[PDB]
């Protein structure tokens, strides 16, 4: 007891050196994030101009569309397989491992690998997000200054590694709160105590977000507008949607896991078969990005369009199925790039679908399908990743429809609850487990 | 420990179904309890206002029933605590924070009626105290109650249901679900070791509690500030400065609330009669001040939209601040059942607006709106004194709904916490639990 009375009076006294270093980590992760974003944009831009250069010969234009992405994909898979294999896929499981001191942070390798590697896969127009990449990059950034300035202690190692990962998500979504929440709900060691200074994570998230604001102000990633409210007697519809995501989550979770295996056979581990396959998948996305751009790319483009209800039911069913396919294909191939953001697009689409059915069945509720999209936007994040609080706060930060907080929380729970009751597991912890097991086998 | 991890990771987030169900029950009860408490405080505040109309001619007689009506209700509040549940005085958050460390008991059979009816007098009498603390402690005891009744066993169920109760309590007191859940994971839970508090279950309780509050209190917001203006990047440095100002004031305010507890303890020495009488004096003063200068008494929620809108003068802002600091310390450091959480929102809003006003005149090139500095500083005392910025920031965001000010709010909040640390300040809630834990061994 007297230990506590001594501990309480000493509470929240983070070492000033940690606080200062947190500020520099966040700043670097910020600029890094901004540069990554501007980079991906530029390559997506040139590819678009290349199709204009040949905007008459359809079979030819269908080729440079394929090749330009196929090449950039290959350059991505290659940079990973050759210099940093831990820089493939998401990057979040790896950093989550780092916090458990069960994986290494080879920043001298992963930073240029993840940055330029993702720069090719993303810039090529594959179904992957900036989320994971920037989170991993940020963690390595944090590890970098730790080494350079030679800060010692478990606290400094865990903290700077955390403020880096947090500041990374924040700069990739312009979502400060969501970044901080990710670390304390998901990223940090889930089964034991740790010395991660929250105050320091904050200092990093600010500076990172600030940097992002210096370069990307005036425009939002997702503008949905201010939608209608949700009557109390309409809330049960949100629980049902949550239950639908709740059973689909685990199923989607097996698919991403299983497809990693099936795609691993195609190359067996060989750097050449793999990279070549990467160009096949990546090249497919560049082609799909011209013949049906809704089935390829980040997916952020069709969120506002879905929410406004500008899609038909068929197009929604199409976009969903098509994106499930191209998401598994891209992420379970080992390419540098996350699944986080493309699940936002997947959730938004499924929600709008549910909302549309809801509108016709209940004209007495005066429904707007867009409200079920916003509820379901972070529902796949809740059912598959199993971090609902972060997903809910994230969507709130991006869509700014706070008057829908109750639907968003209820759908989010109905996902997480049924995800558990159907044997699903946190994807990020299921991957780190898969990786930690192949390590001791 | 690699192999335990692969085992643990695959077993992650599988909260026992019994705990998940009971979380829903706890939340619902905490909701109804909160709603009842709110409706009760309103009714008594209402009757007192009607009594002043009954004698709205004789000012000296008017100034008396204004005193007595609050003095009586205060005494009835101080009395219910001292006689039946001494741990139900003051905030209530330090005590529940103690419960999660298993260092304090949860005597729900006593505190529930004591805190409910006791605070119902102090708040309903119009003292400068909040629903926050009371509902949080009440909620925690509600949680412990169903734990005992249904005889759930295990550290996990104890800590969890005790936590979903405290969370659903803050949520129903502010109509702030996110802020309630965040409070548990940023502040409430044991800060120095591991614990088995299912977040998913805290959520289930927070939902149900907030839903219950929504059944009875829809259509109206506690704080309507409207959609203010945005904040340019070149204006951000002003928010860090405001944060630093709160940063040095927090710890100072922290000493005052602590020290005033001591100074007021001498006036009664521990005696139930001197204390209750002194409670009537303080409580009666608030009922009087509630008629002659209602801005210096009461919960304070009323003058937040007024301050933000810029409808006060700099003099009135200076008056309201000093006066409310005085009546806040007087009410909370007296041991009355009622928190300091909400009155610190009012104090923060006023100080922010004050800063905003000076900021507007000094910089017309920024095209400033003083209300943006109020919203920034609204959860800043919460950040500098309580040292839970993330909760305060999200809380204010939930109440004021001005998300386009998230950066100023975060930055001011940090400057508070950073300078609160660097000036030797301590978390108020932890500094009270320590004072209580120490006295519990001092008399041994």
């Amino acid at each position: 007891r007297r230990q506590l009375i001594r501990q309480l009076l000493e509470r929240d006294k983070t070492p000033l050196a940690i606080l200062f270093m947190a500020a520099v980590v966040g700043t670097l992760v910020g600029l890094a994030a901004v540069a990554f974003d501007k980079g991906v944009a530029w390559l997506q831009n040139q590819r678009m101009g290349a199709l204009v250069h040949t905007a008459d010969n359809y079979p030819l234009l269908l080729t440079v569309a394929f090749l330009c992405s196929a090449v950039l994909a290959m350059f991505g898979y290659f940079l990973v397989r050759k210099y940093a294999p831990e820089a493939g896929g998401s990057g979040i499981p790896e950093i989550e491992g780092a916090l458990e001191d069960q994986r290494p942070v080879r920043w001298w390798r992963v930073l240029p690998v993840k940055f330029f590697g993702g720069l090719g896969t993303l810039g090529g127009g594959m179904v992957l997000g900036r989320a994971g990449p920037t989170v991993q990059i940020g963690g390595n950034i944090g590890r970098m200054v730790l080494d350079i300035f030679r800060l010692k202690g478990d606290e400094a190692r865990h903290t700077l590694l955390a403020t880096g990962a947090a500041a990374g998500l924040a700069a990739a979504f312009n979502a400060p709160l969501a970044g901080i929440l990710f670390i304390i709900e998901e990223m940090r060691p889930q089964f034991r105590y740790t010395l991660i200074s929250i105050k320091a994570v904050f200092i990093g998230v600010i500076m990172s977000t600030i940097m992002y604001r210096i370069f990307n102000h005036e425009v939002a990633l997702i503008d949905v507008g201010k939608l209608s409210d949700a009557p109390l007697n309409t809330l049960w519809l949100y629980l049902i949607l949550g239950i639908i995501f709740g059973i689909f989550g685990p199923i989607f979770n097996k698919w991403v896991l299983g497809m990693q295996d099936l795609l691993h056979r195609v190359h067996g581990g060989n750097i050449t078969k793999w990279v070549l396959m990467g160009g096949a998948i990546g090249g497919l996305c560049g082609l799909l990005g011209f013949v049906a751009p809704a089935t390829s790319g980040g997916g952020f483009n069709l969120i506002p369009i879905a929410t406004a209800g500008n899609f038909s039911m068929g197009m929604l069913v199409f976009i969903f199925v098509a994106r499930v396919i191209t998401t598994l294909l891209c992420f379970s191939s080992g390419a540098p790039g996350g699944i986080f953001a493309p699940m936002l697009a997947l959730g938004t689409v499924l929600g709008t679908a549910f909302g549309m059915v809801a509108v016709e069945l209940f004209p007495q509720y005066h429904l707007e399908a867009g409200t079920f999209a916003i509820a379901g936007m972070g529902a796949l994040l809740a059912a598959s990743i199993r971090a609902p609080l972060t997903g809910i706060i994230l969507v709130l930060e991006m869509t700014d429809n706070y008057q829908l907080i109750l639907p968003m929380i209820i759908t989010g729970l109905g996902a997480t609850l049924l995800a558990q009751f159907t044997g699903g597991k946190p994807l990020y912890s299921a991957i780190l487990a898969r990786t930690l097991a192949k390590q001791e086998a």
